[PDB]
């Protein structure tokens, strides 16, 4: 599913993700747009061999099993395969043990490369939320 940059602010915060570990719901919507483009099938290679997965790119390296990233964790228990649903509740769900995990939303280079800092609050401008 390729998300509206409103609809998808709006299923953040239903799932809990507006304002969590301190992060506004603006910093999540800039990061699932330069991650995925809002869209939840996106799938992108590392040089590594692991893969990202889904609308905020989470990496099999650490956080998901797909049976095919040699010597990773899984560290959100779930197939790689659950972040490209189009219902976003595991990849909110991991997001949230990532963004935990000490470095904040820093895990997310995108983020940290093209929204830390930025004017995040224009990404939920005009939004029913
Ligand atoms: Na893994």
């Amino acid at each position: 599913k390729v998300f509206g940059r409103c609809e998808l602010a709006a299923a953040m915060k239903r799932h809990g993700l507006d304002n969590y570990r301190g992060y506004s719901l603006g910093n999540w919507v800039c990061a699932a747009k330069f991650e995925s483009n809002f869209n939840t099938q996106a799938t992108n290679r590392n040089t590594d061999g692991s893969t990202d997965y889904g609308i905020l790119q989470i990496n099999s390296r650490w956080w998901c099993n797909d049976g095919r990233t040699p010597g990773s964790r899984n560290l959100c228990n779930i197939p790689c395969s659950a972040l490209l649903s189009s219902d976003i509740t595991a990849s909110v769900n991991c997001a949230k043990k990532i963004v935990s995990d000490g470095n904040g939303m820093n895990a997310w280079v995108a983020w940290r490369n093209r929204c830390k800092g930025t004017d995040v609050q224009a990404w939920i401008r005009g939004c029913r939320l």
